[PDB]
């Protein structure tokens, strides 16, 4: 009979066309059932670098570190290589523009104690926040896998981790990627460059009308020049399976 | 003293070149200012058609008559004209195909006394629901105007309507039409039918990174061939005062 999982390895077409390596996972929310052209690389666990802002803004949000999404957290002053930190942030855009300094802060003020306890929680990768409170998620020993992304993410879709619902809809709003009557996209982006192999990585789901397909996405990047092929591949799939136009 | 609320006539050309004739009111919510072509037409009161799903979404919610934005409600097996409407639909859908039955049904529950108290605890329009139970917001008493639909809207956005801060976010979430890079579009669409002037409406707000903008657009509209006007003469407008590119 069906298997949860499934491979196609055809979809190693669109990363061959880049010159690219990686994986790309995809589940079907109605049929509850995974596809992927790697299946092992799939379960591969990696530093989740600023995909991590997904579990740390919700951890943030529930211990009231973060009062809601429009709460400022000024610019320290410190002039950053990426001129979008350079200035003033909520939540929302701090996630847009991926603000490494203000997600640091989140995870100072939550601390190490209630970090461990809500990544447990969470059921998230491997757990574990070894390193510096705000960094272990960019240089430290937590590691997570592209299926165990796509289970947090299923859980945070359903409001059923294990935060208020009210954090996991604001994190779901902040998310929010790509809108239009076709489909909405909400993800987050990460790029692991500090421990090898460097990765980018691509995690979030598509809803359409009639059904969601959660994504999750890694690829070898070695260097910033070839990020833009983490959506680029990842939406080839979608279209080759006619998930988006 | 500036002024808080100012006229553009210029914006009228956007009208005429469409061969229409209406109102665009926009406000600026960093600089508490408000713009309207026609002052006069954007305090005139109209049935809210469509555009009361939202008041309507709100109250459905936190009487308890919607469980939460994923709930089913199964077609009842009549064809209706519209070709969307003939299928199974949750919040979200429902908003976003305008299905009137879904939300005939929903003012049926929650019923004349439940109805009328709660758009007194908006203050929303002139709170007169004489007529249907589940009609009176297309051919019955309750009339709004654009500034009164930017009234409510700002409440909405701000969770200080009276209803739980989850009814308002789960309607934001279901009001979502377009978003990208740039900006971030929530909004509902109207069109009166029943009762003269026949209008249509669009109303909602643009979030950019900084600053939101929100808007109510109401415009004569004889036909349903026009309706695309809604959108497109408050895009022309907003791209004329560098809202959007
Ligand atoms: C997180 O992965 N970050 C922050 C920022 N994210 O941009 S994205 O990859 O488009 O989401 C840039 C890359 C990366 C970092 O540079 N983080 O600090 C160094 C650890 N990789
Ligand atoms: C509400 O304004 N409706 C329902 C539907 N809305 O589509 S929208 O105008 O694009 O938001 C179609 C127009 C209008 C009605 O016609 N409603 O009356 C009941 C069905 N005729
Ligand atoms: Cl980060
Ligand atoms: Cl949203
Ligand atoms: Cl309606």
């Amino acid at each position: 009979g069906p298997k949860e999982w499934q491979e196609n390895k055809s979809w190693n077409a669109h990363f061959t066309e880049h010159k690219s390596q990686g994986v790309v996972v995809l589940w079907n929310e109605n049929k509850q059932q995974g596809f992927t052209n790697n299946l092992k690389r799939a379960n591969q666990a990696f530093l989740p670098a600023s995909t991590f802002k997904i579990p740390n803004s919700l951890i943030a949000l529930d211990l009231g570190v973060v009062k809601d999404e429009h709460q400022v957290f000024k610019w320290d002053g410190q002039t950053r290589d990426i001129a979008t930190w350079n200035r003033d942030h909520n939540l929302i855009t701090a996630m847009k523009y991926s603000v490494v300094p203000v997600y640091q802060e989140f995870a100072r003020q939550i601390g190490e104690a209630r970090m461990s306890k809500m990544l447990h929680a969470f059921d998230y990768g491997n757990e574990d926040i070894s390193g510096n409170v705000d960094s272990f998620w960019l240089d430290g020993g937590i590691r997570i896998s592209a299926t165990e992304q796509i289970s947090f993410l299923r859980k945070l879709y359903h409001n059923k981790l294990h935060v208020s619902e009210r954090s996991q809809r604001i994190v779901k709003q902040a998310m929010l990627t790509e809108a239009n009557g076709d489909y909405i996209i909400r993800a987050k982006t990460g790029y692991s460059t500090r421990i090898e192999p460097k990765i980018g990585w691509w995690v979030g789901w598509v809803e359409l009308d009639d059904n969601v397909w959660f994504f999750a996405m890694n690829m070898d990047m070695p260097t910033s020049d070839g990020l833009g092929l983490r959506q680029a591949i990842t939406k080839e799939v979608l279209k080759q399976e006619k998930i988006i136009p």
